[PDB]
């Protein structure tokens, strides 16, 4: 499978604590994705979101600092996971979120970029009021 790497940076009007909670709380994920979610906020823990269209496993969780996960869309080749790292940086009580994704199927680059920008970043900002 040819793959690609993407890097996204987004600033939120909330603290790293609050943003990290949004990414790692099943009921908050349910709210911003508008769908039932299951999320085990543990190293080794599984997640399943948007009618099972997104799934994966957390491989490193450092509260308020970083999340590393194996992550896929349901349509990707079976057993194919991207590795996504989210880093939470405090900038004056606001949060700079750096997302780095590796191992994204190359045909899926724009779907995955737009999915992250619209369904994570815009979704979180609009649900919780974390700025434009």
């Amino acid at each position: 499978i040819p793959t690609c790497k993407i890097t996204l940076k987004e600033t939120f009007l909330t603290s790293p604590e609050e943003l990290y909670r949004v990414f790692t709380t099943q009921e908050l994920v349910q709210a911003f994705t508008h769908a039932p979610a299951t999320l085990e906020a543990d190293r080794g823990g599984k997640f399943h979101m948007v009618d099972g269209n997104v799934s994966g496993e957390f491989t490193d969780l450092v509260p308020e600092k970083h999340i590393v996960m194996k992550w896929r869309f349901k349509s990707w080749p079976e057993g194919h996971f991207a590795t996504i790292t989210l880093t939470f940086i405090d900038k004056n009580g606001e949060t700079e979120l750096c997302m780095e994704g590796r191992g994204i199927p190359a045909p899926e680059e724009e779907r995955t970029r737009q999915g992250w920008q619209r369904y994570y970043f815009e979704g979180i900002k609009q649900t919780f009021g974390y700025g434009a």
